[PDB]
């Protein structure tokens, strides 16, 4: 049946539930369809198609349309980053401390929010978009420009021919899913980070647990804050991956940043915070970024789900000392 390529692909996909799936191999084996194949795999794996009556050809058609609205000419914020965050969100949902906590609708909404979360990303920043006085910035009034755009595009794509994967959800299911997907994606904006991180801490502070090992989340605010933190954790999971992956990701985001620095030079604009080709030390930037943003976030999350995130925290801590070695 399968081509031998499909077979090689299938064996790699046997790792979808493991942290550090080789997402870059999967992109190669798949003809640059990492997003399509990982989503499909997860959806079958989690039985999402039957539970929500999603016709499989519609699912495929939409996945492929979604992936083609990621830019192949963008080093980091592309389909592979999309697939990576989706699969990471998928692993985090399986964490033992959230066993049987979230409904299928909420799972569906977290995975879907991951898949569309950066779609149509240009490879430059909100501030850049605001400074260039770009259309996108005028539309969204300089407020969460890219993140508002990813949502509008992710949803509009469901209207293309044979693309409505939510065609069989009730109005009720659709309105709740939508709101969940909008809260999750707007929370990927980095300027929400501290606020998001603070609530997580407060969650951990006042943390309750009941009847067997399972977190007690009994109102919307609490349930959505967790999902929001989960996906935002997945968005910032590169330095917790095995170093081979992490280094490939660091390569890509640095390429994107310098290329924006270039576009800022090519327009007299002033330079971005360490987007400086020629003048910015990657090794240092990684270390501070871990100590100030990535470690605190993941340290809290580890707290929340203690101790299922131990190896994760540990890898991050190693990758951090490894970047220090590089002075
Ligand atoms: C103090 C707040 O600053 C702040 O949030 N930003 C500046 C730095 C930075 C992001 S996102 C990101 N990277 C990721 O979202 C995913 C990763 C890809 C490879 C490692 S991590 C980096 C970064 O990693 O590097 C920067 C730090 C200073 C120079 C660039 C946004
Ligand atoms: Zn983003
Ligand atoms: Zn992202």
């Amino acid at each position: 049946v399968k081509t031998e390529q499909e077979d090689v692909l299938a064996k790699e996909l046997e790792d979808v539930n493991k942290w550090g799936l080789h997402v870059f191999r999967i992109a190669e084996l798949s003809g640059n369809r990492p997003l399509t194949v990982i989503m499909h795999t997860i959806f079958q794996e989690r039985d999402l198609l039957k539970t929500f009556k999603i016709p499989v050809d519609t699912l495929i058609t939409y996945l492929m349309t979604l992936e083609d609205h990621y830019h192949a000419d963008v080093a980091y914020h592309n389909n592979i980053h999309a697939a990576d965050v989706v699969q990471s969100t998928h692993v985090l949902l399986s964490t033992p401390a959230l066993e049987a906590v979230f409904t299928d609708l909420e799972i569906l909404a977290a995975i879907f929010a991951s898949a569309i979360h950066d779609v149509d990303h240009p490879g430059v920043s909100n501030q850049f978009l605001i400074n260039t006085n770009s259309e996108l910035a005028l539309m969204y009034n300089d407020s969460s420009v890219l993140e508002n755009h990813h949502l509008a595009v992710g949803f509009k794509l469901l209207q293309e021919e044979n693309c409505d994967i939510f065609q069989n959800l009730t109005k009720k299911q659709r309105q709740s899913l939508r709101k969940m997907v909008i809260d999750i994606v707007l929370a990927t904006d980095m300027s929400k980070h501290m606020n998001l991180l603070a609530d997580l801490k407060t969650m951990v502070e006042t943390k309750k647990v009941t009847s067997s090992g399972v977190l007690l989340l009994d109102n919307y605010s609490d349930r959505i804050q967790v999902l929001q933190n989960m996906v935002h954790c997945a968005d910032l999971s590169n330095p917790t991956k095995p170093l081979q992956l992490y280094r490939q990701w660091t390569d890509r985001i640095m390429e994107e940043f310098f290329r924006q620095g270039d576009r800022e030079r090519e327009r007299g604009m002033e330079i971005s915070p360490m987007c400086d080709k020629h003048n910015a030390s990657v090794e240092k930037s990684q270390v501070g970024f871990i100590d100030y943003i990535v470690h605190p976030l993941w340290e809290t999350w580890a707290d929340l789900v203690h101790p299922d995130a131990q190896d994760i925290l540990d890898t991050l801590e190693d990758n951090r000392e490894w970047y220090q070695s590089t002075i």
